[PDB]
């Protein structure tokens, strides 16, 4: 037998506004999400999700496999050695069933010095051709703006949640240099489902993807209306029920790493379930050079002896560690 997850559904609308007390209020429902099974839906968040869904699936419905090789990453595709991870990550039909395209910061362009400089984890997105996809790389790009946005703001939530003044992570979440990414996600309906394509949990549950920690600050993801995300507690795996009208947010390793694991990056899992869905994550990464000082809420002076940790190093090394540890997407 396996349990639901207590997600509970926060209005986040007051983070927008300029009423002290209402955001404190909000801080609270984050602090007390965070400190429990790690999740909630962020309802009242201004972004029509309706447009996302719509705008998502006729891109992956009509992108064709001459275009996906065009747009592959290196992983699929031996030319493009400067695709790490923006691009197109193909299915393999009989083999491996999720397929996805990722998006970084429209801001990186050629001008951009950290693209000059070649530093890891920069790149520049490509896209498809517009008059193949009319008005898709317009959709993509603001959306990355709508829900950096609404990332903004749930910020300033869990600073004030942790007892910090509210720019306490969102000064360091910037258009001009910020690292985060979005993931069009495509779990297809395959009939029949190959088992090449379905993994087994030690507890014996059919996954479509491994238990891991989320590689971001905060995690801010939309999925459409099937269930499948499952949360670790100590008392095994709990059902996280869908909700396609809000955002699931949690807080990514990066964050229980700076608050001494006071809020602990929860350790999700994805059920298998033969039913076409999205899944469309925004991972709210900082700047490549952006440093936290670590913290210990439980303390009363604060303290932690954790080292600061730069985003960059961060977000390079974890990228890295979760392909090999749950595979190439
Ligand atoms: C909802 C999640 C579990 C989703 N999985 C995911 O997005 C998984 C786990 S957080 N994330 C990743 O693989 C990291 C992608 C990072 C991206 N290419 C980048 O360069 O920034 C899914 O639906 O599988
Ligand atoms: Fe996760």
């Amino acid at each position: 037998s396996v349990s639901k997850a207590n997600v509970p559904k926060i209005d986040v609308s007051p983070l927008f506004g300029d009423d002290q007390a209402a955001k404190m209020r909000v801080a609270q429902q984050i602090d007390a999400a965070s400190r429990d099974t790690g999740f909630f839906y962020a309802v009242n968040h201004g972004i029509n999700v309706q447009r996302l869904s719509q705008k998502t699936k006729e891109f992956h419905m009509s992108i064709t496999p001459e275009e996906k090789w065009d747009l592959a990453i290196r992983a699929y595709n031996k030319e493009h050695q400067d695709q790490v991870r923006a691009g197109y990550y193909l299915s393999i039909p009989g083999k491996k069933a999720v397929e996805s395209f990722c998006y970084l910061n429209p801001n990186f362009t050629p001008d951009h010095p950290r693209i000059q400089a070649k530093t890891p984890t920069h790149e520049v997105n490509v896209w498809p051709d517009e008059t193949k996809h009319p008005g898709f790389q317009d959709f993509a790009e603001q959306y990355y703006w709508d829900v950096f946005g609404l990332s903004s703001a749930l910020l300033k939530g869990y600073a004030l949640a942790l007892g910090k003044e509210e720019n306490f992570f969102a000064r360091h979440f910037k258009p001009d240099d910020t690292l985060a990414s979005v993931v069009l996600i495509r779990y297809p309906y395959l009939d029949p489902y190959p088992e090449a394509a379905i993994k087994t949990a030690a507890d014996g549950t059919k996954l479509s993807f491994e238990w891991h920690e989320d590689v971001s600050l905060i995690t801010v993801l939309y999925q459409s209306n099937v269930q499948n995300l499952q949360v670790e507690t100590a008392a095994g795996y709990q059902d996280i029920e869908a909700d396609d009208t809000g955002y699931l947010i949690n807080c990514g390793s990066y964050m229980a790493h700076l608050t001494n694991n006071y809020y602990k990056a929860p350790i999700d899992r994805v059920k298998w379930v033969n039913a076409e869905r999205q899944s469309l994550p925004f991972f709210v990464n900082l700047g490549y050079d952006s440093v936290i000082d670590p913290f210990d809420p439980r303390e009363p002076n604060g303290k932690s002896d954790r080292e600061p940790l730069s985003y960059g190093d961060y977000l390079q090394n974890g990228l890295v560690s979760l392909i090999n540890k749950n595979g190439q997407t």
